[PDB]
């Protein structure tokens, strides 16, 4: 069989798969999933019959009931999702090699006629607000306007919610919070806003940044209220003290706050829409909007008419040549970001009038897995972990900005470096567990072996590692000035995961104001037109904080759900 229609009509009607019409149920295609798991049995179920010691197709930790046309289309060869990522040895039936290639906004200018005739058409649905982006800013904006008596559509481009915050692992800043108190930590919205701006350098807009520190204890509570456990409080570098809020026992922030913001939007019955991708903010005779055009990947292109639109649609940091054309120093680097954040909907605001600011900053994250090409969270060095050289030595400050931690690694023999750990720091922080789990961090009794296994001068590493412990015990680290230094690494096994630069989070975008409200170049008000998270510019100026961006994705998601509902 050339197909998995083909293969599975060999013993069965069409109406196995599909309606009594024949017609596909809607861009998430509910009515034909629905048909394979009844056949096949739930993802869960499906994966007893597919375990791999290390991996699983049908297990992930991805979040919300991810579909299997996610990766098996029926009438044509697909892709494994996972291999946007990872390389694990998969053998799908009618697979076909990974390979992106979503046109851009402009090149949907071709489309003329479709687009026509369905602007012509009535809308297909008529809401209050259309919310674009299933990320932590979008579903959090979906959720507050409607808890604000607006009625809503959640619309995602890809067949899988949460953008790049459902890999979030380091944690959520937030400062003087109840959680903080518990861990006997001292704050407040002043000392995080102060690291902020000096964080950023002093670029960015300190009305936005205000917001983000005077909210950030009330987005946490707001969290917390819908389900979520925020109590670890750990650090990541440029905060004065811990502030960094995820999970009991340090495990990932991501995928467990897009988890319970799904929760939430599906226990008050929001409109999510898959496989459907914003492509056009439509306006009135007046500027402000009237509505959206939107192209759903299996029904075609439709609009929706509404009051207000909702951008959350996340950054640029996966798309190179645009990362290259701003940056010429981060081309052909690796990037940490889901397949689609590629920028699309900056070019739907600027289409709609947005403008741009501070879109020369991009972020990259130092320590990406060599071996697997993933982020390796900077919560491994706020736990305790060091970084060393293949000399074996300590070269740099760990807890240190993104640039220079990525600039200092850069520098060492390789252009890469090794995070160093022992078994209090792995205990301290369950996500290491993940990366062990990956095959990325290699261990052994004694650093002298470690080093033979990982081309790390042996004798060198140990006294390395000696020296740091002895500065931990002083408390000062009078070697690389480190402020936090945590925990000594002297128990148990020892471990090395090597580590390189990549491209990570665009800190330009959309420029708002304090409600969220998009402008344009002379600063006037869209109205209509709302931005949140990511897709923003101003908050996070020439440097983001560690920490900082699931804090914003749910800050402003929030306000400007709340702002779009009242606005109407
Ligand atoms: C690997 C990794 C680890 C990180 N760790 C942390 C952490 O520990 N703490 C922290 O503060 N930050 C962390 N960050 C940053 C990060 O989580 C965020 O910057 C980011 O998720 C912002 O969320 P968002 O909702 O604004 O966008 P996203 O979560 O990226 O969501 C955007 C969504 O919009 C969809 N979309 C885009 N364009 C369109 C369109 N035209 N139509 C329909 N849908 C569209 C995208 O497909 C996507 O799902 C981490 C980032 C990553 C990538
Ligand atoms: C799009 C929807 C579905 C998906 C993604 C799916 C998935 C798959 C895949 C990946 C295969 C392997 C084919 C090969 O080996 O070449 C398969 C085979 C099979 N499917 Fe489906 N399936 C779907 C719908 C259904 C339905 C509706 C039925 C029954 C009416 C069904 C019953 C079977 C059977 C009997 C086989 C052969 C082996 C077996 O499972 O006993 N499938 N399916
Ligand atoms: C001869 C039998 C069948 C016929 C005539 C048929 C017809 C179609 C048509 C016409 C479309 C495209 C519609 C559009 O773009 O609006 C489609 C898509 C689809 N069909 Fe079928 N179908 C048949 C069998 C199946 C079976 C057996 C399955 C599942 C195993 C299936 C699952 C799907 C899915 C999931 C889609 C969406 C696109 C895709 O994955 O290719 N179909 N079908
Ligand atoms: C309930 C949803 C799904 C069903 C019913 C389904 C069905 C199946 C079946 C029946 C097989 C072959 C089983 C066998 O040969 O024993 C298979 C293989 C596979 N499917 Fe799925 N699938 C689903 C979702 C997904 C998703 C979401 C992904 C990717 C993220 C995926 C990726 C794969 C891969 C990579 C393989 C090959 C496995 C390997 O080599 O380990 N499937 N699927
Ligand atoms: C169904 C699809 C996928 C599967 C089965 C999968 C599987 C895994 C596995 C087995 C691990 C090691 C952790 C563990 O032991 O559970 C892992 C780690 C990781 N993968 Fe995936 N992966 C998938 C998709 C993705 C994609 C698309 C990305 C990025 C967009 C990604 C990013 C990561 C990250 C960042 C980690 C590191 C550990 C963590 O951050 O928790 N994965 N994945
Ligand atoms: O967990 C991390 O390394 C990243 C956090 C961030 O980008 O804020
Ligand atoms: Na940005």
């Amino acid at each position: 069989a050339d197909n998995l229609a083909e293969f599975h009509v060999q013993n069965q009607e069409c109406d196995s798969c599909h309606t009594p019409d024949g017609e596909l149920s809607n861009d998430s295609l509910t009515y034909e999933n629905t048909q394979c798991v009844s056949c096949h049995g739930t993802l869960a179920e499906v994966a007893e019959t597919t375990k791999h010691e290390h991996y699983n197709a049908h297990a992930s930790a991805f979040p919300g009931e991810v579909a299997c046309t996610s990766c098996h289309s029926a009438h044509e060869k697909s892709m494994v999702y996972c291999d946007s990522c990872h390389s694990f040895d998969f053998n799908m039936p009618y697979a076909k090699k990974w390979l992106r290639d979503e046109p851009t906004i402009a090149e949907l200018a071709k489309d003329k006629s479709e687009r026509q005739a369905a602007l012509a058409s009535a809308p297909h649905d008529t809401v209050d607000v259309v919310v674009v982006g299933s990320g932590g800013a979008g579903f959090s904006a979906a959720i507050s306007a409607t808890d604000s008596g607006a009625k809503v559509i959640l619309i995602e481009k890809e067949p899988v919610i949460g953008g790049n915050a459902k890999l979030a692992a380091g944690g959520m800043n937030a400062a003087w919070t109840d959680q903080q108190k518990a861990k006997k930590i001292t704050d407040s919205p002043e000392l995080m806003f102060e690291d902020t701006m000096k964080g950023g350098q002093n670029i960015n807009d300190p009305a936005l940044v205000k917001v983000l520190s005077s909210h950030s204890k009330d987005s946490v509570d707001w969290m917390t209220a819908m389900g979520a456990d925020l109590t670890d409080v750990g650090m990541m570098g440029g905060a004065s003290v811990n502030r960094a809020h995820r999970p009991t026992g340090g495990a990932g922030v991501g995928a467990h706050v897009v988890q319970v913001l799904y929760d939430n939007a599906v226990k008050r019955n929001i409109d999510l829409r898959m496989n459907t991708r914003g492509i056009e903010v439509l306006k009135d005779d007046k500027g402000t909007v009237k509505g959206i055009l939107v192209k759903g990947m299996y029904k075609g292109y439709y609009w929706v008419k509404a009051d207000a639109v909702i951008l959350a649609t996340g950054g640029f940091a996966k798309n190179n040549e645009r990362v290259a054309k701003l940056d010429p120093s981060l081309k052909g680097f690796i990037s940490t970001n889901q397949p689609g954040a590629v920028g699309d909907g900056l070019d739907v605001a600027e289409n709609a009038g947005g403008a741009l600011k501070d879109m020369q900053y991009i972020q990259a994250h130092p320590t990406l897995s060599v071996k697997g090409g993933v982020m390796v969270t900077e919560a491994v060095r706020g736990n305790g972990a060091i970084l060393v050289n293949r000399e074996g030595k300590r070269f740099v400050n760990e807890i240190t900005t993104r640039d220079k931690a990525s600039a200092a690694i850069l520098a060492q023999t390789g252009k890469s470096a090794y995070l160093i750990f022992d078994d209090s720091v792995r205990k301290s922080l369950s996500k290491i567990d993940k990366y062990i789990g990956l095959g990325v961090a290699p261990t052994a009794d004694s650093l002298v072996k470690l080093g033979k296994m990982e081309g790390i001068d042996g004798k060198a590493l140990t006294e390395t590692v000696a020296r740091y412990n002895s500065l931990v015990s002083s408390g000062k680290d009078t070697d690389f000035e480190r402020p936090n230094l945590p925990r000594a690494l002297n128990e148990g096994n020892y471990y090395a995961i090597e580590v390189t630069p990549g491209v990570h989070h665009t800190m330009g975008g959309v420029m708002i104001d304090t409600k969220a409200e998009v402008m344009n170049a002379k600063k006037q008000v869209i109205p209509g037109l709302y931005g949140a998270g990511e897709v923003t510019g101003g908050v996070h100026g020439a440097n983001r904080l560690g920490g900082n961006a699931i804090s914003d994705i749910i800050t402003f998601g929030r306000l400007a759900g709340e702002e779009a509902a009242k606005y109407s």
